[PDB]
DNA sequence: ATCCGAGTCAGG
DNA sequence: CCTGACTCGG
C-alpha cells in the first residue's frame, strides 16, 4: 500500500504549473461516459479527489483550461473528450506518456500505464486487466483500491517522465511526440467531439429496400441449393457449393475450402447460384454494417456519429477508426457510394468539402527511392498508371486500352509493399506467370524501386529496424527468420513501412499545418475526418473560395520532396457530392 | 454464458 | 502490405 492524501476538497497546493494528472474513463468507449476518478501527482505531494466534488470547482475547472498549468498524463485525448463531453476544457499537456511508448515501439501494444513502466524497468504499478478485468469481466470497485490505483498511475506518470523521453531524444524523436503527436492529439480530440451529422431517413429507406431485395436473392439461393442453409456460414456454405453441387474447388482456407469473392469470380461460369452469392453478400455488408451498424450508433438527440480515432495502435503510423469506422464507408461500387449521401452537414447552409492527396503513397516510394523515371512522371504531372501502362507495354498514350490499365493500375496498389506474382495474380485474375512478367517489366522500367527494394532490406538488417521520413521506428526482428514465409512477410513491411508511414507522418503533419490556419484566418471551418490521404472538413458555404486554395496549398507544402504532392478538392451539400 | 479465431470484405 | 465490423462456431 502506498500513501496519499485522500481529499475531501480542493487545496491550492494541487495546483501547481507542472503535476502528473489522471483522469480516468473507466468506460471502453470514452465519448460521454462516467468520470470515475482523479489523481494528481505534484512538488506538493500526491492527491485523490472524487469528480463529483473536483468537477464542480471553479477553482479545478479553471486550473485545467490553464495551458500554463503543465500536466504530463497517458492518452490526454481519453481525458479531453470525456470533458468536453462535461463542457469542461482540458489545455497545457506537456508529456502524453501513450504516445510516447507507443513511438518508442508500437509493436508492444501500449493500452495501460502498466506496459509503459515494464518498458522502463518499473513495476509499482499495475494493469487495467487486474484491478477491473475483461469482458462482461470489467467492473469498477470500491474507492479504497480505485484511489490507490489511480495514483499508482500518476505516480508512475511523473517518474517516467524523462526516462522516456530520454531515449526519444536519444532515439531521435523528441520532436515527433512534442511537434507531431501531441498537438494531433488535441486535434483529434475535437474531431471526435464535433461529430459528423447522419441523416437517419435516408440511411432508413436505403435499409427498407435492401431487406426487400435481399428477401429475393435468399430466395433465389435457396431456390437453386436446393435446400434452405445459413448462407453466412462459408462452412455451411462450402458444403453446398463443393459437394452437394459438385464444383471445382480452386482456392482453399487454411482450415478447409475457401469461398472468398476471388474465388467467386471464377466459379461464375460454372454454375447460377455463384453470382446469387456475390449479389447476396455485397447487398448484406451495407445493410448489416452500413444502414443497421451506423444507425445502431447515431446519438439520438444530435443525430451525429462520434468516432475514435486510435491514435497509437498502427504498427506503422496511421491513425484507426473505431466503433465506427468512418475510414471504411463505401466509395467503389456505385450502389455503395449512395451511403455517403447520409453524411450531411451540422450546420444549415454549410458544406462538406474534401480534399485528397493524389498517390501520395507512390510519391513517396520516388522521393525515397531516388528513381528518375518516377520522379520526372511525378515532375511533369503525367497520368502516372498511363505512364505505367505503357512503361509496361511499351506502348504509346493512346495505345493504353482500358484494360492495360486495370492492369498497370494493380501494380502500383502492390509495389507499394513488394507484391507477390502469386499475391498479384489474384487481384488481377491472370496467371502467374503475367504476373512476374508485369513485375520484371516494372523493375527494369523503374530500377530505383529495385535497389530500394534491395537496400531497405539489407538496413533492416544491419539496424534491426526501418525509419520513416520523420523518424518513427519499426523493429522487425522476423526479418533474420529461418522460415521462408517469415522472412518476407518481414521484408515487405522492411519496405512498405516506410512508405505506409511518412505517408501517414506527412498528412497527421498538414492536419497540424490546418487547424493552424484556420485560427489565424478567423476562420469558421474544422476537420471533421481524415481518411488515410484525405482530409474532410465542414465549413460555412460562403467559405469554400477560400478552402479550395487553403486547403491544398497547406497540404501540399506540409513537407518537401523531391517530387510535388498532389492535392485534390471537391465540396457538395453531403459527402458523396464532395467527390 | 463467454472468449478468441478465423473468414470475409469495406477502405487506405 | 495497414486496419475494422460482422459473422459463425470451436
Ligand atoms: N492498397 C490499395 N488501395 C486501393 C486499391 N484500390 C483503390 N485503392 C485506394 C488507394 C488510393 O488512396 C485511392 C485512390 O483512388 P483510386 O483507386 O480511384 O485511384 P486514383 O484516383 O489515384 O486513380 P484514377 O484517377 O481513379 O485512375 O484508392 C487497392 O487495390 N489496394
Ligand atoms: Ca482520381
Ligand atoms: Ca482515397
Amino acid at each position: 500500500k502506498m500513501a496519499f492524501t485522500l481529499a475531501d476538497r480542493v487545496t491550492e497546493e494541487m495546483l501547481a504549473d507542472k503535476a502528473a494528472l489522471v483522469v480516468e474513463v473507466v468506460e471502453e468507449n470514452y465519448h460521454d461516459a462516467p468520470i470515475v476518478g482523479i489523481a494528481v501527482v505534484n512538488e506538493h505531494g500526491r492527491f485523490f479527489l472524487r469528480p463529483e466534488t473536483a468537477l464542480a470547482d471553479p477553482q479545478f475547472v479553471a486550473w485545467l483550461g490553464d495551458e500554463t498549468k503543465k500536466k504530463s498524463m497517458f492518452d490526454s485525448k481519453r481525458a479531453a473528450v470525456a470533458l468536453k463531453w462535461k463542457g469542461i476544457e482540458l489545455c497545457g499537456v506537456s508529456f502524453d506518456l501513450l504516445l510516447a511508448a507507443y513511438l518508442l515501439d508500437p509493436a508492444q501494444g501500449v493500452d495501460d500505464v502498466a506496459a509503459a513502466a515494464k518498458m522502463k524497468q518499473y513495476e509499482a504499478v499495475r494493469p487495467d486487466e487486474a484491478v477491473y478485468g475483461k469482458g462482461a469481466k470489467r467492473a469498477v470497485p470500491d474507492e479504497p483500491v480505485l484511489a490507490e490505483h489511480l495514483v499508482r498511475k500518476a505516480a508512475a506518470i511523473w517518474e517516467l517522465e524523462r526516462p522516456f523521453l530520454d531515449e526519444l531524444r536519444r532515439n531521435e524523436q523528441d520532436r515527433l511526440l512534442v511537434e507531431l503527436e501531441q498537438p494531433l492529439s488535441s486535434i483529434l480530440a475535437e474531431m471526435e467531439f464535433a461529430g459528423v451529422k447522419v441523416d437517419t431517413k435516408r440511411l432508413e429507406q436505403m435499409g427498407k429496400e435492401l431487406a426487400e431485395q435481399l428477401g429475393t436473392v435468399e430466395q433465389r439461393i435457396y431456390e437453386l441449393a436446393g435446400q434452405e442453409f445459413n448462407i453466412n456460414s462459408p462452412k455451411q456454405l462450402g458444403v453446398i457449393l463443393f459437394e452437394k453441387l459438385q464444383l471445382p474447388v480452386l482456392k482453399k482456407t487454411k482450415t478447409g475450402y475457401s469461398t472468398s469473392a476471388d474465388v467467386l469470380e471464377k466459379l461464375a461460369p460454372y454454375h447460377e447460384i455463384v453470382e446469387n452469392i456475390l449479389h447476396y453478400r455485397q447487398l448484406g455488408k451495407l445493410q448489416s454494417t452500413y444502414i443497421e451498424g451506423l444507425l445502431k450508433v447515431v446519438r439520438p438527440d444530435t443525430k451525429k456519429v462520434h468516432t475514435i480515432f486510435n491514435q497509437a495502435l498502427t504498427q506503422t503510423g496511421r491513425l484507426s477508426s473505431t466503433e465506427p469506422n468512418l475510414q471504411n464507408i463505401p466509395i467503389r461500387l456505385e450502389e455503395g457510394r449512395k451511403i455517403r449521401q447520409a453524411f450531411v452537414p451540422s450546420e444549415s447552409d454549410w458544406l462538406i468539402f474534401a480534399a485528397d492527396y493524389s498517390q501520395i503513397e507512390l510519391r513517396v516510394l520516388a522521393h525515397i527511392a531516388e528513381d528518375d523515371n518516377l520522379m520526372e512522371a511525378f515532375r511533369r504531372d503525367l497520368d502516372i498508371h498511363t505512364k505505367t501502362a505503357m512503361d509496361i507495354f511499351q506502348v504509346s498514350e493512346d495505345e493504353v486500352t482500358p484494360n492495360m490499365r486495370r492492369q498497370a493500375k494493380a501494380v502500383n496498389f502492390g509495389i507499394v509493399y513488394g507484391i507477390s506474382d502469386y499475391g498479384l495474380a489474384q487481384n488481377l485474375n491472370i496467371s502467374r506467370k503475367e504476373a512476374a512478367e508485369f513485375i520484371e517489366r516494372y523493375f527494369e522500367s523503374f530500377p530505383g524501386v529495385k535497389r530500394y527494394m534491395e537496400n531497405i532490406v539489407q538496413e533492416a538488417k544491419q539496424k534491426g529496424y526501418v525509419t520513416t521520413l520523420l523518424h518513427r521506428r519499426r523493429y522487425l526482428p522476423d526479418i533474420t527468420s529461418r522460415n521462408f514465409n517469415v522472412r518476407s512477410f518481414a521484408e515487405r513491411m522492411a519496405m512498405n513501412t516506410p512508405i505506409q508511414g511518412s505517408a501517414a507522418d506527412i498528412i497527421k503533419k498538414a492536419m497540424i499545418d490546418l487547424n493552424a490556419r484556420l485560427k489565424e484566418e478567423r476562420l469558421q471551418a474544422h476537420l471533421l475526418l481524415q481518411v488515410h490521404d484525405e482530409l474532410i472538413l465542414e465549413a460555412p458555404k460562403e467559405e469554400m473560395e477560400r478552402l479550395c486554395r487553403l486547403v491544398p496549398e497547406v497540404m501540399e507544402q506540409a513537407v518537401t520532396l523531391r517530387v510535388p504532392l498532389k492535392v485534390d478538392y471537391h465540396y457538395g451539400s453531403t459527402w458523396y457530392d464532395a467527390k
